[PDB]
C-alpha cells in the first residue's frame, strides 16, 4: 500500500469532517457578511522578507520555510496580516477607507499540528476603538451563532498604551517596547520566576519590572486611572470601547484585563483575546490594533489599522465540551430510482426536472433492486426517493415516499 | 518599501478579484450540491511519492516540491485525484459506495503562472457509465449555470479501450499503454512528425502507429464499430454514454472526438474534455474513468472510479470573451449613520436590530459629516442608508433613504 496518513501535522478532510468544517466556516461568512467586511484572499506561499520583525515571537520562530530551485527565500504563511499589509499597501491612494476586509485562510508552522485554519478580520482606514469595538462585536457574534453564550466565554480588553506610557516613564528607549509584550505575554502560560529573567537579558533594570507586573496586575480602569490619569488616550479609549460594546448589546460578553497583551510585535493600542469562562481552553481567538505596520512596511503615510485572528482548533474542543457540534448528516432532497434498466431514460428526465427546479437530487447510478435503492437513499440522507416504474410512467407518473408511497404526476413533483 | 507583487506565479485577491472567484466557485458548489457530491478537503502539502508514475507526464514532470528539515519528500499537489485515492484508501470496507466526493483544491506546478483552482468532481464505486454521463452533465450545468450555452461550448468524448484493443492486438505489451496515451495526448499542441518520433523512442513499430493516427480521426461511433465490432465494450459503452446524456436534456452539449486521451497515466476507459466552439482556448475542463488507480495503490480489491478536473482560468477567459463577466459591484443592505457622535450610542442600538434581522448592515466607524457618510454609503454599494439624528431618535424614529428621505419607527424597519 501507499501511504494512507497524511503528512506530518496535517488534517484530511473526508466528507464527515469537512461538514463540520463548513458549519464553522458558514459563520465565519455570514458573520463577516452581517458585519460588512469583503472576502480577500493572497498566496498561501510567500516572500519570507514578509515576516523577519525580530522581536523573539512564537510565530516568526515557527515558522515553514523554504528555498525555491531559484534560490529565492520562500514560506508557507505563519499568518495573514502581513499579506494583508502587502495587498493594502499595492493598493496606493486608491483603496477606498474606511476598508473591512476578511478571509479564510490555512496558515503553517513547522516544529503537535503543522496547520491550521484562521478566520481574519481586519478593518483599515479608521483611527477611533469604534473598529475595535465592531471585531470584538464581530467575534462574539460568530461564537453566539455557533450556539454559545456570554456564559460560556467572552472576550478580554486591555490597551498596550498603558503600558508604553510605563515604560517610556522607566527610561526605555521605545525600541524595547515590542520584546516586552512578546515576553510579558508569556506571564499566563510560564512561571513568574522565568519571565523575569527575559526581561534582564534584554537589558532591562529591576524597578522598571515592578510597575509593569503591578499594572499587569491591575483589576479595573478605575486602576489604571489612578496610575496613569482619566484623560489618558487608553482610560478614554477603554471607556469609550466598553460604553459602545454596552450600547450594541454586548456588555455581558467584554471585561477588561491588564494581564492582555498578545505575543505579536505589531500591536499598538487596543488587544483582546476569546476565552472560555471554566478556564479549560487556550485562546479561542486574538487581535488588536497596529497602527505602524503600514509605516514599517514603507507606507509613505501612516494607515491605522485593526483586526483578529479566529483559529479553527479551540472553538471546536470548546463546542464538542458544550455538546454544540452534533453529527450533521448528509442530506440531499430527492433519490430517483429507477425500477430497472429499461426505465434509466425515463429515470434521468425526472431527474433534470427534479434539479432544474433547485432540488438536490440523486439517481441511483448502478444497476440495483429497488428495496437496495431505497436502502441507499435512506443510507445518503434522501428527504424523499421518487422511484419510476413502467405502469406509473405508462401514466404519468411516479411513486414518491417520504424518508422523514404515492403515485405523483411529473409536473406536480416540483 | 516591502515587495507588493505576490510570489512568482501566484495570485491576489483583493475584493474585486475576490468576487470574481466566488461568482466562479458558488456555481462549483451549487452545482455539486445539485447533483449531490459530498464536499472534502486534503492537506495542499502532500508526500512525493504519490505522484511518481512514470509515464512522462506533464503534472508529474513540472513538480512543485521539496524537501523538510527532516529530510521527507514532500510536495504542493500538482493535482487532486491522488490525494482522493489515497483518502479513499485509507477508509476500508467502512466507505459507504458508491460515494461521490467534490472539492476546489488550489494546485501547484513549478516552471507562466504556478497555482490555479481546480474543482473537482469523482465519483467512486460505479462500473457502469452512468458515472461518466453524470460528470460531464455536472460540467454542462456548471458552465450552464455560468451563461454559456451549447453553441458556446461542448464537451468531447472518446474511450481509451478503443486504442487499447488497436495496441493490443499489435503485439504491445500492455506496460506501453499509458505512455502512448501522453504522446498521443500531444498530436493536437505539436506537429505529426515530432509525436511519431516520441513513440519511435518507446519501442514501438511503424505500422502500429499506422492504426493509431488512422483511428485517431475516426470521426464516428459506427466507424469504430466498422474497426473494432459493434458490441465491443466501447461502442455499447459510448452508445449508452451518448444515450443517457441524450435523456438527460444536454444531448447538444456532447459529441464524439477519436482524438481526445488526455494527458495522464491513469484514464482506462471514457475520457472527456469541455472546449470553446471558437477554437480559441485550451480545455475547459477534463477528466475520465480510472478504474485500476487504488489497485495500483494497494487497494486489496479494484474500485471503480471516474472524474474530472475543471480549472479557474480558462473558464474565465472565456467568460470574458462572451461578455458574461460583469463586474459584481459590493452590497450591503443598510448604512447606519449617526447625525454625530453623540448619537453613536443609539446607531449602535439601531444596527444591532438590522444584524439581528438577517440585514447585513455598517456603521459609519469614524467621525464624519451626514453627505460625506451618505456619500460612503453609496460607494460600497448600500441599498439603503439610515440616518440616526436626534430630532427623529426622540421621536422613537430614523431617516431612511433608498439609494437604488423618510422617517420610519424603529420596529418597521425590519
Ligand atoms: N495575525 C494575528 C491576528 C490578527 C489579525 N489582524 C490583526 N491581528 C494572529 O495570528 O494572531
Ligand atoms: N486529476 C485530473 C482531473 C480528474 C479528476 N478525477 C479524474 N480526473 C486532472 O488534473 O486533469
Ligand atoms: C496554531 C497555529 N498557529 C500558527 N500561527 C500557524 C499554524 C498553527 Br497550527
Ligand atoms: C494549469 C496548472 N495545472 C496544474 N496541474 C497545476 C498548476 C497549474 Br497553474
Amino acid at each position: 500500500m501507499v501511504e494512507t496518513e497524511p503528512v506530518q501535522g496535517c488534517r484530511d478532510f473526508p466528507p464527515e469532517a469537512m461538514r463540520c468544517r463548513r458549519h464553522l466556516f458558514d459563520v465565519f461568512h455570514a458573520t463577516a457578511k452581517t458585519f460588512g467586511f469583503e472576502e480577500y484572499d493572497a498566496p498561501v506561499l510567500e516572500s519570507e522578507e514578509l515576516y523577519i520583525r525580530k522581536a523573539g515571537e512564537e510565530i516568526t520562530e515557527q515558522m515553514f520555510n523554504f528555498i525555491t530551485k531559484g534560490g529565492h527565500r520562500v514560506a508557507l504563511r505563519p499568518e495573514m496580516t502581513p499579506s494583508l499589509a502587502r495587498l493594502l499597501l499595492g493598493k496606493g491612494r486608491s483603496l477606498l477607507l474606511p476598508a473591512k476586509w476578511y478571509s479564510i485562510p490555512q496558515c503553517w508552522r513547522y516544529e503537535r499540528r503543522r496547520e491550521h485554519y484562521q478566520w481574519n478580520m481586519d478593518i483599515v482606514g479608521v483611527k477611533s476603538v469604534s473598529a475595535e469595538v465592531e471585531l470584538v462585536c464581530a467575534a462574539c457574534w460568530a461564537m453566539r451563532s455557533l450556539g454559545l453564550s456570554s456564559k460560556d466565554v467572552g472576550i478580554k480588553v486591555n490597551s498596550r498604551k498603558v503600558l508604553q506610557t510605563v515604560v517610556e516613564q522607566a527610561g526605555v528607549t521605545s525600541d524595547k517596547f515590542a520584546p516586552v509584550c512578546v515576553i510579558v505575554d508569556k506571564m499566563e502560560k510560564i512561571p513568574r520566576e522565568e519571565v523575569e529573567a527575559q526581561l534582564a537579558v534584554l537589558g532591562l533594570e529591576p524597578t522598571v519590572v515592578d510597575a509593569i507586573t503591578t499594572t499587569l496586575s491591575l483589576k479595573s480602569i478605575d486602576e489604571i486611572a489612578q496610575r496613569v490619569g482619566e484623560e489618558h488616550e487608553a482610560v478614554k479609549e477603554l471607556r469609550q470601547f466598553f460604553e459602545q460594546v454596552e450600547a450594541y448589546g454586548y456588555g455581558d460578553w467584554v471585561l477588561f484585563d491588564a494581564s492582555v497583551v498578545r505575543g505579536l510585535a505589531y500591536y499598538t493600542g487596543i488587544v483582546f483575546e476569546g476565552f472560555d469562562r471554566e478556564g479549560k481552553f487556550r485562546a479561542l481567538c486574538g487581535g488588536g490594533r497596529y497602527d505602524n505596520l503600514l509605516t514599517t512596511y514603507g507606507s509613505p503615510t501612516p494607515i491605522p489599522c485593526a483586526g483578529f485572528g479566529f483559529g479553527d482548533c479551540v472553538i471546536v474542543e470548546l463546542l464538542q465540551e458544550k455538546r454544540l457540534l452534533p453529527d450533521i448528516p448528509h442530506v440531499v432532497d430527492d433519490v430517483v430510482i429507477p425500477f430497472d434498466e429499461s426505465m434509466r431514460p425515463h429515470a434521468l428526465a425526472v431527474l433534470r426536472r427534479l434539479r432544474d427546479a433547485g432540488r438536490s437530487a440523486d439517481i441511483i447510478l448502478d444497476k440495483k433492486k429497488v428495496v437496495q435503492a431505497f436502502n441507499y437513499a435512506d443510507r445518503v440522507g434522501a428527504v424523499r426517493a421518487v422511484l419510476v416504474a413502467p405502469e406509473e410512467w405508462e401514466r404519468g407518473e411516479v411513486q414518491v415516499k417520504m424518508l422523514r408511497g404515492f403515485a405523483v404526476p411529473l409536473d406536480r413533483l416540483v
